[PDB]
């Protein structure tokens, strides 16, 4: 029998017992201890439409539940995972590495007292969930590690017997104000740590040989995490001369085919494991056509493959030909070599000659436009990432020639045969610098707290290239030789709602810029200074860096001048930097939702949207939105329904004031054109590339071409990552009482009600965050 009820009542505080109703709660609980514990907190976030508050309800729940079925003291959850006896084979497997076990018994006091358990209700319902399904270490289907382990073990993970940098790592992590990459969340701290995301693989030779080395590199790479970006440029086309000959090639799908089939096997169940191979290959290939098909669903099925993703490695020229009306023609490597391993003006004369030659197959340019839109359309790819862009902007360009992105399309680093490049990431939350004023009427943005995260976060990146456990050997060469690293972002989204800006927003143009700006200079210095103490990377000498040139200054670009960049550039002209690439701002798909914000640079795509199952299925609405509306009085069952039939939309509402409308749009409902000025905008501070996926309303070949065209002329380096398209009959949904669902258009809203920080923008010489002292 019940009273629970009080134990539940006991976790409302800043409640409001008309809002909440710990009562109602135990009603819906319509059928041990811990199961009761669990739908306590799956009804209780079910009610996040009832009020916002029960979000925080929710959570509690969660939290305090875990507490309970769970060792407080960190040391001795330490043990458990290291003493691991598997529970049906008799034999010791352990979970915490030998070094770090050692470490956490040596410091076992400063270690256990430093952690504040408190901060593991600093989780969304949602995001506590994403850790606990597949973050924390589980001993026997038992999650063994409350949040606040899974931190200081990845804070050991990275800084060894460093104890000051790991406390201060953990602090700021629990603290949520950075995190860093899935791989590095998963192994930090364990057996074979390997805590890189990202490997980029060259084909290694036009033969069996080298076909066999690369896909057994490959699913040794796939195994431990981390996922590719694999060129295949160089092998030939279908059709071409082989030594033993009868047998003409049966070209690239068939190899695709084997590779398709690798990455389906090495995802063998239990996921860790983004079973995903992005392949790159330049439009000219033999090929192409089959190629930039790869993903579609119709058509034969020996030709297809769908665990892999096709990305184009673009030349301006192919650009520059289907912009005229002109021709294009299609090689195998074996007879138009070295076309992959030259760029821009080389490659013009190089290609132009073969051409005169008579070699290849001409055929229409617009031709294969078509067919690369008409994939984009159905598939979402193939991504499109700019070669010659690449290759005249990275400080890596004196490696030789850039081949390929990766997985995602924001790495951006040279690979040959032996050279695998490899990257660790992790972003900065970027709602951790808001600042709020006494009195609680003007905010402020406090990049000097940014400037300063992003050099601890530029030293842990550093840091794990010397800690990680590399899967093959051509890993371990390139980055012990250049030291890449990768600073992203998540939360700006998040961040121009609660500055109260429009994504498309003047003052949201220049914080971007703003941000950007500084989370390169922060990084910079940081690896200045590590250059100072352990000499610049092996392959400084003579890059662009050495000679002063900056990332901005390839884009022929004035940097913003919120940081001083003429001592900086002094300085690593004099004594270099330890890194030779930190910024590549990632989708942060599994962490911005374990952190509770929207996906990274991008928009909102939706006002209201579902979360995962447990006893139903989950309607969620953007919390800022939800709070606003229900300080505006507005918040209905019917505003529910109206904002259910127009998929979370705000944009129909007369009702509602312009600014609102302005502060919701979606994704769908802002100009391309301005999503791409923002990503040429900040690409300047990017030493690579960023992952900038493309929206879509009513599809059209047309403002999809027009859409590439232009990030091509702003000289982006990744035009697209995947394009996202929504028919216009999506926008509207049905919902079970239409008329109900129209009388929210006739709620009449406050405003003397709504009070909302106002932002103080900052400038290249004034700060802000300086001038206003912010709350508690």
């Amino acid at each position: 029998f019940d009273k629970i009820t009080a134990r539940i009542s006991r976790l409302c505080y800043g409640l409001d017992p008309k809002h909440i109703d710990a009562v109602k709660v135990t009603q819906r609980i319509i059928s041990t201890t811990i199961e009761l514990d669990n739908l306590a907190a799956e009804t209780c976030a079910y009610m996040t439409t009832v009020h916002p508050d029960y979000a925080t309800l929710a959570a509690r729940i969660a939290i305090s539940n875990l507490h309970k079925q769970t060792t407080k003291q960190f040391s001795k959850v330490v043990e458990d995972l290291y003493r691991y006896v598997n529970a049906a084979t008799g034999k010791p497997a352990p979970m915490i590495s030998d070094d770090v076990y050692n470490i956490v018994m040596e410091n076992k006091d400063k270690l256990n007292s430093a952690i504040v358990y408190d901060r593991d209700f600093q989780y969304s319902y949602f995001g506590f969930k994403t850790l606990e399904r597949s973050y924390l270490l589980r001993i026997n289907g038992q999650v063994a590690e409350r949040p606040q382990h899974l931190i200081m073990r990845v804070a050991l993970g990275i800084h060894g017997r460093d104890i000051e940098a790991a406390l201060e790592t953990y602090n700021l992590m629990s603290l949520k104000y950075f995190t860093h990459a899935s791989p590095t969340l998963f192994n930090a701290g364990t057996p074979k740590p390997q805590m890189s995301s990202c490997f980029l693989v060259a084909m290694k030779e036009d033969s069996i040989e080298g076909i066999y080395d690369t896909l057994k590199e490959c699913a040794l790479i796939s195994k431990t995490a981390g996922g590719i970006g694999l060129h295949i440029h160089n092998i030939r086309s279908t059709g071409s001369y082989i030594a033993g000959t009868n047998g003409t090639s049966n070209g690239l799908i068939p190899m695709i085919r084997v590779f398709n089939n690798t990455a389906r096997y090495v995802d063998q169940g239990g996921n860790k494991r983004p079973g995903a191979f992005a392949l790159y290959l330049e439009p000219w290939h033999a090929d192409i056509f089959d190629f930039i098909d790869i993903r579609k669903n119709h058509g034969k099925e020996e030709i297809r493959a769908r665990d892999l993703f096709p990305a184009l490695w673009i030349p301006d020229l192919f650009m520059k030909r289907v912009e005229e009306n002109g021709t294009w023609t299609l090689f195998s490597p074996t007879s138009a070599p070295g076309l992959s391993d030259c760029y821009g003006d080389e490659f013009e004369a190089l290609y132009t000659r073969y051409e005169k030659e008579g070699r290849g197959k001409t055929i229409k340019a617009q031709k294969l436009w078509y067919s690369i839109l008409e994939a984009q359309t159905e598939t979402g790819t193939p991504f499109v990432v700019y070669k010659d862009a690449c290759n005249r902007k990275s400080n890596q360009k004196n490696l030789g020639v850039i081949k390929s992105s990766n997985l995602c399309c924001e790495i951006v680093e040279y690979s040959a045969p032996d050279e695998t490049a490899v990257c660790n990431l992790a972003s900065v939350a970027l709602p951790a610098f808001i600042e709020t004023s006494e009195d609680g009427k003007t905010s402020t943005y406090n990049f000097k707290k940014l400037h300063e995260i992003a050099k601890v976060v530029t030293r842990n990146l550093n840091r794990v290239i010397d800690r990680n456990y590399y899967p093959v050997e051509e890993a371990r060469k390139s980055n012990m030789r250049h030291r890449p690293i990768a600073l992203g972002v998540q939360g700006l989204a998040d961040t121009f709602m609660l500055l109260r800006l429009p994504f498309d927003s003047e003052e949201a143009r220049l914080l971007n810029i703003q941000i950007f700006e500084t989370i390169y200079h922060a990084s910079m210095e940081a690896s200045c200074e590590l250059a100072q103490k352990d000499g610049p990377y092996e392959t400084f000498q003579g890059s662009p860096a050495s000679q002063g040139i900056l990332q901005f200054d390839m884009w022929d670009q004035k940097p913003y001048g919120m940081w001083d960049w003429d001592t900086l550039r002094k300085d690593i002209m004099k004594h270099g930097v330890r890194n030779s690439l930190t910024m590549a701002p990632m989708p942060t798909a599994s962490t911005s939702q374990i952190l509770g914000y929207n996906e990274c640079f991008e928009p909102v795509t939706s006002n209201m949207y579902s979360r995962r199952v447990l006893s139903g299925e989950f309607q969620v609405v953007n919390p800022y939105l939800l709070r606003d509306l229900v300080d505006l009085g507005i918040w209905d069952e019917g505003m529910k329904q109206y904002l259910i039939t127009q998929n979370g939309s705000i944009q129909g509402l007369p009702n509602v004031p312009q600014e609102l409308k302005d502060l919701y749009k979606t994704v769908w409902e802002i100009s391309q054109k301005t999503i791409i000025n923002m990503a040429a905008d900040r690409s300047v501070y990017i030493d690579q590339s960023h992952s900038l996926n493309l929206f879509l309303r009513a599809p059209t070949m047309g403002k999809l071409t027009s859409m590439h065209f232009y990030g091509w002329k702003k000289g982006l380096k990744t035009g697209m990552y995947y394009l996202r398209t929504q028919a216009a009959s999506a926008a509207i949904q049905f919902t079970i009482d239409q008329k109900i669902a129209d009388q929210a258009t006739e709620n009449v809203a406050d405003i003397s009600n709504l009070k909302r920080p106002s932002y103080m923008p900052s400038s290249a010489s004034y700060a802000a965050s300086d001038f206003v002292p912010a709350a508690v």
